[PDB]
C-alpha cells in the first residue's frame, strides 16, 4: 500500500513529537527530555543518556504525532551498550488515544547487544518475551529490524530473516511509532544494573512503514 518514509534528517513537528519535561515513573529512572532528542550531521535520529545532575538522570523518547495500523515496520538502527538500559522501536497505544493497551516490541538489552528481544501487549497483557541471537554484536554498526503486523501474526526479522513468529491474540487497535533510550531500576534481574555510565547514545537510520 502507502508508505511511510522517515529519513530521520531533522526535526519535522508536523509529523514527530519528542517527549519532555517528564518521567514514565515505575522501571523508568529518569526524565525525558527534548534536549536529548538530536540530530547527526548526516542524518541520525541521536536519542541519548545523560546525567545533568548527580544522581539524576536524563533520558529520551521520539514519537509519532499519528496513528498505523496493519503492515510492515522497518527501522535501521544502533542501539547503546551498558549494563541497566533498553534502546527500543515499538508501536504503543494506550489510554493514548483512549484505549486498551496495545503494543509490539524490539528492545535491545544493552547488558547484552549480541541478543535482541521481541515482545508484544494485548490488552495489557504481555509476557511474550523471545530472545534471540545476533550472531553478531548490535552496537557495531546499522542493522535492520522489522515486525509485519497482520491480523493474525506477528513477524519478526532481523537484516531481512525470519527470525520469530507470534500468532495469538495478536494486537489490532493502531498505535504510534516510538523510539526511547532508558535506565531502568529494580528490574535489575531483567536488566542489569546500571552504574550510571553515560553519556550513552542510540542511534537511528530511518522509518519505514509500509501499508496494508
Ligand atoms: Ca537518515
Amino acid at each position: 500500500g502507502s508508505v511511510f518514509w522517515e529519513p530521520l534528517s531533522y526535526f519535522n513537528p508536523s509529523t514527530w513529537e519528542k517527549a519532555d519535561g517528564y518521567s514514565n515513573g515505575g522501571v523508568f529512572n529518569c526524565t525525558w527530555r527534548a534536549n536529548n532528542v538530536n540530530f547527526t550531521n548526516d542524518g541520525k535520529l541521536k536519542l541519548g543518556l545523560t546525567s545533568s545532575a548527580y544522581n539524576k538522570f536524563d533520558c529520551a523518547e521520539y514519537r509519532s504525532t499519528n496513528i498505523y495500523g496493519y503492515g510492515l515496520y522497518e527501522v535501521s538502527m544502533k542501539p547503546a551498550k551498558n549494563t541497566g538500559i533498553v534502546s527500543s522501536f515499538f508501536t504503543y497505544t494506550g489510554p493514548a488515544h483512549g484505549t486498551q493497551w496495545d503494543e509490539i516490541d524490539i528492545e535491545f538489552l544493552g547488558k547484552d547487544t549480541t541478543k535482541v528481544q521481541f515482545n508484544y501487549y494485548t490488552n495489557g497483557v504481555g509476557g511474550h518475551e523471545k530472545v534471540i541471537s545476533l550472531g553478531f554484536d548490535a552496537s557495531k554498526g546499522f542493522h535492520t529490524y522489522a515486525f509485519d503486523w497482520q491480523p493474525g501474526y506477528i513477524k519478526w526479522y532481523v537484516d531481512g530473516v525470519l527470525k520469530h513468529t507470534a500468532t495469538a491474540n495478536i494486537p489490532s487497535t493502531p498505535g504510534k511509532i516510538m523510539m526511547n533510550l532508558w535506565n531502568g531500576t529494580g528490574v535489575d534481574d531483567w536488566l542489569g544494573s546500571y552504574n550510571g555510565a553515560n553519556p550513552l547514545y542510540a542511534e537511528y537510520d530511518w522509518v519505514k512503514y509500509t501499508s496494508n
